[PDB]
């Protein structure tokens, strides 16, 4: 692909994530913690899932950034409208108002509903995200594989301004604790 120019910095709004993630310093990282973190409750914290969105709000354009997956076993990444419910349990689709992937028990499916079957040959370590909001295009990307496309949602029907999405997925297994990370331009 040629959409890395359109390349814009995201930052985690801790605001929103559920209150046992952990933001690093410069909230260009997330990871779960073995705990709640302390934090008081508010009405934009994803209560049910260990998910955050990003700070930044789409509303026009074309925006790519790159995330960071190695060494997990389970995560979604994607974007959604700014009003997607927070609270109890839903499922990830676009009706829901998210166009996202995911990895989950060894494999990759896009959040349509029901679910996609996603065909990857080199398990990918950074993920690359495309939204053309005026076309109602997501895309994303392998950047371990020389950038091959992995899914390309189309006909999205936005209805509102867009966040970076993310969830880091629960650690029940002891080997999902690492971070998802934005990747520097
Ligand atoms: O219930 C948990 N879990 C963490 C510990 O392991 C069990 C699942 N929570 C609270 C709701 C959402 C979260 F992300 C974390």
């Amino acid at each position: 692909h040629h959409h890395h120019h359109h390349m814009v910095h995201i930052t985690l709004d801790r605001n929103t994530a559920n209150s046992w993630l952990i933001i690093s310093k410069d909230r260009r990282q997330v990871r779960m913690g073995d705990t709640h973190q302390n934090v008081s409750d508010n009405k934009e914290r994803f209560s049910n899932y260990p998910m955050v969105l990003g700070a930044q709000r789409f509303s026009s354009g074309k925006m790519y950034w790159e995330v960071d997956v190695t060494q997990k076993e389970a995560w979604d990444l994607g974007v959604c409208r700014d009003s997607v419910q927070r609270k109890g349990q839903f499922s990830l689709s676009p009706e829901n108002g998210f166009w996202t992937i995911w990895l989950w028990q060894d494999s990759y499916e896009a959040g349509t509903s029901p679910q996609t079957t996603l065909h990857i040959q080199v398990p990918p370590c950074q993920i690359g995200i495309f939204v053309d909001y005026e076309a109602g295009v997501v895309s994303f990307y392998n950047i371990t594989d020389h950038g091959s496309l992995i899914y390309t949602f189309s006909e999205c029907v936005f209805a509102g301004p867009l966040r970076p999405f993310f969830n880091v997925g629960f650690n029940y297994s002891g080997g999902n604790a690492a971070p998802l990370k934005l990747c520097p331009l």
